[PDB]
């Protein structure tokens, strides 16, 4: 195993690096506004080295953005594939690459049989081509790795069962901006090349400068450089026509063909396109591939790729017929005008790369080594793409969730083979289909317009019921004696109990467990666990007494606590934000534990009077003119007083000390250590008055935040043996800050109402000496170290959060892990803020036509982390990467794949068991089981079942190592009759594997395994 802490990778081009040294000023380059004029030597080029140009045709297909996916299937997609097959059919040279395969499948589920065959004769013989081959062409800044992988594996088996194909070239050309998660992923499933266009304009001059644009990408803690993958970054501002064919659009429009009025469509620069003929092809061709020949001054062979596409192109036969034919006059002209020394010709992605690779073996050129990212994305001037870090954060939240519901799902009911009646094939395939779906750039990012985010809501919504479902049949299932065992695959013997989502405040979706003597005596509960460790969390339940114990099903007595369901409310009469507690309904709070991947049973009893095991936290409302909070029959008095500031400690953990106004002010980690400065406060970005806007894309603020005027809020403080918290009613936001006992837990819930033109912005100040450093993670996958840079603007210095940020000194680290991707930065030492929300009344100019006034209540959740650091063995200065603590990576486990709990539904349950995988391997904590999922229907003889093992890098601080067992996927199933590695989706077998054993992977790597069984 490679050490990915201590040794710095030497490679040509390290991005923080490049940032450190680069000037990003915007000066007119001329005819290419972002580059200079390109002049190149005609003498290059000869008889016995010409140019070889492969035109590529395709056509960007976005499911959803300003349709939704099925108003752009029937109106567009379904015409444009339609055509395609057609046109390549009837034009043997012509070719068409394709990316969104949630779109093909759509339609080839759509044809009757003897087109489908002409579809796969197209593909076989190479004219029309797969470029990635995923659902979608995903975001590279919000989306999780573990749905990246999702996506990519959803298309390509779908591709592989029906046209009998797998890509090895990807085709990258919307997202804003680029993750090294994708060379990541892609080069552990098969992939040779890739292909990005989105990132900065500064980026793009100075690699081009240096024939830098193509590179082998490799991964920043890579010394050996063994994750590479080969990279192309097109070199202008656009993938459309006019930024495809060279530096200058206004020649380059000239040769988009549909741009000449029946369709509707011109250019801009004002010279239209002129149908070629014999006498102006001569003049066109000269200006053509003087065009070419500039653009091919940027890189290293004699291969150029011409991108020849845009959005939803290739719909009309008319337009088939015009690009085609003129371009096949160009093509007919130039080939066989030898002082042109070219040879042109339509190609397919694939195409482009192997010429580019055959140069490359003849010595022709050497590519330069990159490590880094390409955020964040400028397309010109200070236009910043940061605000979709942030967009839509709703459906972000959302995104997470059915993150874990669907890994949850496919993993329960992966134990058992299933009759096809259960349908859980078919609920799976859906909710894999939907999540895989929103990775889409237009989805996660929340840039689409409103009716489309509802329907990727109301999709997702429908993959959590499928989830639910599946996950519910299999406890059942799991945990019955098998001899009693008699489902009925339509019933719900399991009721999902989800805390933090919707969330309180968000929708009362929680069902109370109803117990009463003259009703139901107990109630049986179940806690998934779907890592690959033993752990213990605290669950909770409403239940409607709060006189209730609970027991294992050894029926040995559980330690609970009970507390009030409290909840906000904007009173509109004495215009007061303050918490109203139920008089019905109580929440019982206990320890779990739970085996690895594994499940547990507990019950919960009422009695008449307070038992024995159960305790009742003490509750005291903090805000001058108090009112009685009477609370039913829980048996302890609310207490009021003035604000002021106190301080609560849960076990043995930290002792926090919160402002009078309910925000933390100091966190303390031993009864001995100091009281560590850590505040939290609030503050607004607004949007400039002149100039350009703010909007779901972009993030152009009027200057520095302006705190939040709080007023005098009303503090609510719970105090409890296993649970404490403080929570406040601010503007727009009820923020809570809460205690079990290790690193506190804090949630916010955000409702920016109607306040237009805002951004609420959550920042921790603290005296942590970080200077200019802070490192954000890439996908939950990686940290990467950041550098704030005053030389460029503030929404610059923003970065994605999809999972967790931190800053350091060489003695304290704080880290801030999230359950949602936000954006945030570090924008003054010792500083770190994210984003909660956004609400934009103007449109930012980038196609999407409104402004984000769509927003709703969100409960935002996090772990925060305060650690001494200076006993930790971390990379040097030069390194570019960072790497979490034990604690850290386990806080943000606790927040993206939680325990999942279950309320049984009947009133008896009978052959219930206690618990099930009692006996499964308690792996190390750097190694999860990102994927578990059967591969085979029940049907054949031979079941596969594929696991996805992703190993983390912690830090070394000195904590003694352990126990732990060896984890070994292919011996978690009997029967085992072969154990193979394979690629992350599965596809393709890369080894056998002796004595059927998958051996465990290294920190940081990612292997796929899948066992079969007898
Ligand atoms: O923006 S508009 O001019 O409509 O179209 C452009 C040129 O065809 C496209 O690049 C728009 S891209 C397509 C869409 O997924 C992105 O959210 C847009 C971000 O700008
Ligand atoms: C699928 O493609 C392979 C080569 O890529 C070919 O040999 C095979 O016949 C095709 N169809 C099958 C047998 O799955
Ligand atoms: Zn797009």
């Amino acid at each position: 195993c490679q050490d990915v802490v201590q040794d710095v990778p030497n490679v040509d081009v390290q991005m923080l690096e490049l940032y450190d040294r680069m000037s990003f000023k915007d000066i007119d380059g001329g005819v290419w506004k972002q580059g200079w004029n390109i002049k190149y030597d005609p003498l290059k080029y000869n008889a016995h080295h010409k140019l070889k140009v492969f035109v590529v045709p395709h056509s960007h297909n976005d499911p959803g953005w300003i349709q939704t996916f099925e108003e752009y299937y029937q109106h567009d997609t379904k015409h444009i594939l339609s055509n395609a097959l057609r046109h390549l059919h009837d034009n043997p040279e012509m070719k068409f690459i394709w990316a969104e395969i949630s779109y093909f499948a759509r339609f080839y589920h759509d044809l009757g049989e003897n087109k489908k065959l002409q579809m796969k004769s197209i593909v076989k013989n190479g004219q029309l081509e797969f470029v990635t081959g995923g659902w979608v062409m995903p975001d590279e800044a919000n989306s999780h790795w573990r749905n990246v992988l999702l996506q990519l594996t959803e298309g390509q088996t779908w591709l592989k069962q029906f046209m009998n194909v797998t890509p090895t070239a990807s085709w990258a050309i919307d997202p804003f901006g680029h993750s090294p998660t994708m060379p990541y992923i892609l080069q552990k499933s098969g992939f040779k090349n890739m292909l990005i266009q989105r990132t900065h304009y500064s980026v793009k001059k100075e690699l081009a400068q240096q024939r830098q644009l193509e590179f082998l990408w490799r991964q920043i803690w890579d010394n050996k450089g063994d994750t590479a993958l080969f990279t192309h970054m097109m070199p202008f501002y656009s993938y459309d026509i006019p930024h495809t064919c060279g530096p200058d659009p206004k020649v380059c429009c000239q040769f988009d063909f549909k741009r000449m009025g029946s369709f509707g469509l011109s250019c801009p620069w004002k010279v239209p396109p002129r149908t070629i003929s014999d006498q102006n092809v001569a003049a066109r061709s000269d200006l053509l591939v003087d065009q070419w020949k500039k653009k091919a001054e940027l890189y290293r062979t004699n291969v150029l790729l011409i991108p020849l596409g845009d959005d939803f192109r290739f719909k009309q036969n008319t337009e088939w017929d015009v690009q085609r034919v003129n371009y096949e006059r160009l093509f007919e002209h130039i080939n066989s005008q030898a002082h042109f020394n070219v040879q042109a010709q339509f190609g397919t992605l694939q195409e482009y790369f192997d010429a580019v690779h055959q140069a490359e073996r003849a010595g022709q050129a050497e590519f330069p080594t990159l490590s880094g990212d390409f955020f964040t994305y400028a397309d010109r001037s200070d236009n910043y793409w940061s605000g979709y870090y942030t967009s839509r954060p709703y459906h972000k939240r959302m995104d997470r969730v059915l993150m874990h519901y669907v890994r949850a799902a496919e993993m329960l009911s992966a134990w058992h083979s299933w009759d096809g009646m259960a349908r859980i094939e078919e609920r799976l395939e859906q909710a894999r289909r939907e999540l895989s779906l929103f990775q889409h750039h237009d989805g996660i990012t929340g840039t689409a317009k409103t009716h489309v985010v509802v329907d990727y809501e109301q999709r997702m919504q429908e993959a959590l019921k499928a989830c639910q479902m599946v996950m519910q049949q299999s406890v059942y299932r799991l945990l019955t004696k098998p001899s009693i065992y008699s489902p009925d695959f339509s019933f719900s013997y399991f009721t999902l109990d989800d805390s933090r989502w919707p969330g309180s405040g968000v929708e009362d979706s929680r069902t109370t467990i109803i117990l009463g003597e003259d009703i139901l005596p107990s109630k049986h509960v179940v806690m998934h666990n779907t890592l690959p460790h033993w752990r213990e969390q605290l669950v909770d339940f409403y239940v409607s007494s709060p006189f209730v114990s609970v027991t294992d099903l050894a029926n040995n007595p559980v330690e609970a606590q009970v507390s009030p369901v409290w909840s906000w409310h904007h009173d509109t009469l004495t215009k007061t934000i303050h918490p109203q507690g139920s008089t019905t309904k109580y929440r019982i709070i206990f320890k779990a534990r739970v085996p690895p991947m594994g499940l547990a049973t507990y019950v919960l009893t009422i009695s008449d009077s307070k038992p024995e095991h159960t305790s009742y936290a003490s509750n005291l409302l903090l805000r001058k003119n108090p009112t009685s909070l009477p609370l039913g029959q829980y048996p302890e008095d609310v207490k009021f007083g003035d604000p002021r500031e106190i301080s609560l400690r849960v076990g043995n953990g930290p002792t926090l000390a919160f402002s009078e106004q309910g925000l933390l002010k100091s966190i303390q980690l031993t009864q001995d250590s100091p009281h560590v400065p850590v505040h939290f406060k609030f503050l607004k970005y607004g949007v400039r008055s002149h100039g350009d806007r703010s909007g779901a894309y972009l993030f152009l603020p009027n200057g520095p935040a302006s705190p939040v005027e709080l007023g005098q809020p009303v503090v609510l403080v719970t105090k409890g043996k296993l649970e404490s918290s403080v929570s406040v009613g601010l503007p727009s936001v009820v923020h809570q800050t809460i205690m079990r006992g290790g690193a506190p837990e804090i949630r916010n819930l955000v409702d920016i109402g109607s306040l237009d033109n805002t951004e609420i912005v959550m920042r921790l100040e603290t005296h942590i000496d970080s200077g200019d450093i802070f490192y954000t993670d890439l996908n939950g996958l990686q940290f990467i170290k950041r550098r704030r840079l005053d030389k460029l603007p503030l929404q610059a210095n923003y970065y994605p959060i999809p999972s967790g940020m931190f800053i350091e000194d060489a003695n304290t680290r704080l880290t801030l892990l999230t359950g949602q991707p936000l954006g945030g930065s570090s924008l003054a030492s010792g500083e770190l803020e994210i984003m909660q929300d956004r609400r934009l009344a103007s449109d930012d100019e980038r196609g999407l036509g409104q402004g984000v006034l769509d927003n709703k209540p969100v409960l935002h959740i996090y772990r925060l982390v305060l650690e001494k650091v200076n006993n930790c063995v971390r990379p040097s200065k030069l390194h570019p990467a960072g790497y979490l603590t034990s604690a850290a990576h386990k806080a943000s486990q606790s927040l993206l794949d939680p325990l999942d709990k279950f309320i049984f539904a009947e009133n008896e349950w009978i052959g219930a068991q206690g618990q099930f995988g009692g006996d499964h391997p308690s792996a190390r904590e750097d190694l999860d089981v990102s994927v578990m999922r059967r591969l085979t229907k029940s049907s054949a003889k031979t079941q596969r079942v594929g696991y996805v093992l992703h190993r983390t890098n912690l830090m070394q601080c000195g904590t003694p190592e352990e126990h732990t067992q060896k984890l070994d996927v292919c011996h978690l199933l009997p029967n085992v009759a072969r154990c193979e590695r394979t690629t992350l989706t599965f596809l393709q077998n890369l080894e056998h594997l002796d004595g059927m054993v998958a051996p465990e992977v290294c920190p940081m790597e990612t292997a796929a395994y899948v066992s079969s069984h007898s």
